């Protein structure tokens, strides 16, 4: 279960607050175009929506927290400094196959005393596969640990 520092966090609640001027926790098209190129020049609406939607996966016109997390989230996959966290993946990987693979999770589950079947691993798989190409390496596990 890995994640951006608390600490980090914390302080991008200040910049997440610099565009949300009202403190609802979601940046509108207008509360964040202001601090945009409206400021200056005059762009086109078009511009806000594609600026706000590249980043509002969901589609709402509203730019939530972690949607503004997501662009530290493409400078770093994991925008983590401890190399002991990729340990974590060795630790689970027993085969040492260098992938996750449903077998290897089974028997785990079976130390732990868990009963899950083929099907249950898949809902975690798809989480990390997003690629589907048939691996599951230490970058796609990480999107296990967090949102989807
Ligand atoms: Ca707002
Ligand atoms: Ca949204
Ligand atoms: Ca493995
Ligand atoms: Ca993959």
């Amino acid at each position: 279960a890995d994640q951006l520092t608390e600490e980090q966090i914390a302080e991008f609640k200040e910049a997440f607050s610099l565009f949300d001027k009202d403190g609802d926790g979601t940046i509108t098209t207008k509360e964040l175009g202001t601090v945009m190129r409206s400021l200056g020049q005059n762009p086109t609406e078009a511009e806000l929506q594609d600026m706000i939607n590249e980043v509002d996966a969901d589609g709402n016109g509203t730019i939530d927290f972690p949607e503004f997390l997501t662009m530290m989230a493409r400078k770093m996959k994991d925008t983590d400094s401890e190399e002991e966290i990729r340990e974590a993946f060795r630790v689970f990987d027993k085969d040492g196959n260098g992938y996750i693979s449903a077998a290897e999770l089974r028997h785990v589950m079976t130390n732990l005393g868990e009963k899950l079947t083929d099907e249950e691993v898949d809902e975690m798989i798809r989480e990390a596969d997003i690629d589907g190409d048939g691996q599951v390496n230490y970058e796609e596990l990480v999107q296990m640990m967090t949102a989807k």
